[PDB]
């Protein structure tokens, strides 16, 4: 699947650098450099999965090519969001490195004109929609798709940066229930609901239960995957996850930490209190080592199992009516 | 007409932040947090716009209270759209003012997290625009008209920052064909064109051809605009004008600059080219020494004038079927 996808990426960087008004040629030579670079090297776990379920929900006999081009579209449009949402959270975060490169505004001569390079980005998906679906009687509903996912996941990165000031120690904000919404906000909606939800609206499937029964199974999906993505930030190897954790330095409330407060004993708090959230490399260094003391490694494989079965009962619970093979799918790639 | 539109914006500000999922809370009090700080302060030249050209274009019998109201919030729309450009291009540009107030990424504990806080403005303009004209006919048109409009913008803005590359003395690249599509798009569609044709698709006027007409008038006022905006970033009042320019030492390639390369001596060019995109202070001093010498001050005086007949024939050749007054009066207002 991947592979055909990723060959469809060269029709998406020609058409969106088309017109060529010359007067932006410049301008559209800088987008193509933008779109190159940012939307590139991940593992397309999100436009693959619009792909996929598209062909899981409309009948074969109806899957022309001029349908089936909308689809992988569609999905090159979930990795633009992707994109998008991916060198602004760099700058924020201030991080060195993304899918095994420096990060975009961590080039020389780019610095934080990522930020319009960015928006550029969010700007294409609009472009492809209308280039594409707009005669289509689910293009309101995919762009507005888009929106309100767009806005769900700034209100989740707003809660995130809220929850982890800096130069703050904010200790006593790493709760369940808040790491919970960040997480429900800032990832899910996005990674989980949005590619399916964009193949049900593809395959004629916009009745509002059916959407949020794929929603229930799909958050609860959504916020498994962030763990691991928190997991694997302290945890991982970075040549294999092409980037560098920085949570801890970030001061954020990640699952983690989260887990760390509740098994801690008063003299491991202090020991975190005076070490997270800073920058010193050893001060870091302690912190893992607090973790690695109280066993999280082995808490998160508990986890990974916990919550495996319970999305199982939940796609059992509430796939239906849709083929169970289009959650089964997203919960074996993203179950290692 | 300023005060009215003004006082709705406590009705704008509420519905933004009426949904109270409470876990979102802390989330949505930042972003009223950055709807108070950046949406208020301005001219609302944009905002009214579209007000009063709705009220020049819509029968007088057919204003009833509801579509009134959905005519300032298609106002503080364009209003919103401004405000997210604006903290994001006070990032880019690195700004220390604005609106009389220090840049709201200056304010201690903000930073870069207000990349994340104008990508929430641009997400409330379509939060409106479903919240108020969801079932009007004009409904796509207009969320249309604002991705476009948006678009084209990153793209102008993408053209200036690509003609004022830092640390690069970039003289040869001030060019006037180049000025003229800078400003085409990063300021003209969305300053000028925008909320009119905003007005326009709510009084029903969605003709191709209207719009096009309309459009030959307003951008060549945005253009206007623009030049204006350049001669006060540096001869302009800071106190009448709420922010100081950097377009100098920012190697802007303003209006300004393109005019003194075209009537500068090569003793003058050279003096230009050792002191233009450097942030030293005599050096910045220096320019301004030059453009003075050069007279540009009458000869912007000059243009304006020339600019404004332009226009005035432009209205003439172009505004029917359109009540005249819809773009003298926005002649009028920025004719000082
Ligand atoms: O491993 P990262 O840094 O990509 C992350 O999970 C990505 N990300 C996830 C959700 C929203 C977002 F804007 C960005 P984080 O949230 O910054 O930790
Ligand atoms: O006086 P300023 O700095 O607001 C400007 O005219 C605003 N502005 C204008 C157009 C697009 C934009 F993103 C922003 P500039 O372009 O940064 O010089
Ligand atoms: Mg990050
Ligand atoms: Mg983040
Ligand atoms: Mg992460
Ligand atoms: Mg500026
Ligand atoms: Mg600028
Ligand atoms: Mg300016």
């Amino acid at each position: 699947e991947k592979q055909d996808f990723v060959q469809h990426f060269s029709q998406i960087v020609r058409v969106l650098t088309e017109d060529e008004h010359p007067e932006i040629g410049d301008a559209i030579a800088r987008l193509k450099e933008v779109l190159e670079y940012n939307a590139i090297g991940g593992k397309y776990n999100r436009g693959l999965t619009v792909v996929v379920a598209f062909r899981e929900l409309v009948e074969p006999r109806k899957q022309d090519a001029d349908s089936l081009q909308r689809a992988w579209t569609v999905g090159w449009c979930v990795e633009l969001l992707q994109a998008f949402f991916l060198v602004a959270d760099d700058i924020m975060d201030s991080s060195l490195t993304r899918r095994g490169q420096i990060c975009w505004y961590q080039k020389p001569g780019v610095g934080l004109d990522a930020i319009n390079d960015a928006n550029l980005l969010e700007a294409c998906i609009y472009r492809l929609l209308k280039l594409y679906c707009r005669e289509q009687p689910y293009y309101l509903n995919l762009i507005e798709l888009f929106l309100q996912s767009s806005y769900q996941t700034e209100i989740g990165q707003t809660l995130d940066l809220l929850t982890a000031p800096q130069g703050n120690v904010d200790l006593v904000r790493f709760t369940e229930k808040r790491y919970k919404s960040i997480v429900k906000y800032k990832t899910a909606f996005y990674s989980f609901y949005l590619p399916i939800a964009a193949a049900m609206y593809m395959a004629g499937i916009d009745g509002e239960k059916e959407h949020a029964n794929a929603k229930k199974i799909l958050l609860e999906m959504g916020e498994f995957f962030q763990i691991q993505d928190d997991y694997l930030d302290l945890f991982g190897d970075p040549s294999v996850t092409g980037k560098i954790g920085t949570d801890i330095q970030d001061n954020k409330c990640s699952w983690l930490v989260v887990q760390c407060l509740q098994r801690a004993t008063p003299e491991q708090y202090q020991i975190l209190k005076e070490n997270y959230g800073q920058k010193e490399a050893e001060k870091v260094a302690r912190v893992k080592a607090l973790y690695e003391e109280l066993d999280l490694p082995a808490v998160f494989l508990q986890y990974e199992e916990d919550s495996y079965s319970h999305i199982m009962a939940l796609i059992e619970q509430y796939a239906a009516p849709l083929p169970p093979a289009v959650f089964l799918g997203l919960a074996r790639k993203i179950y290692k």
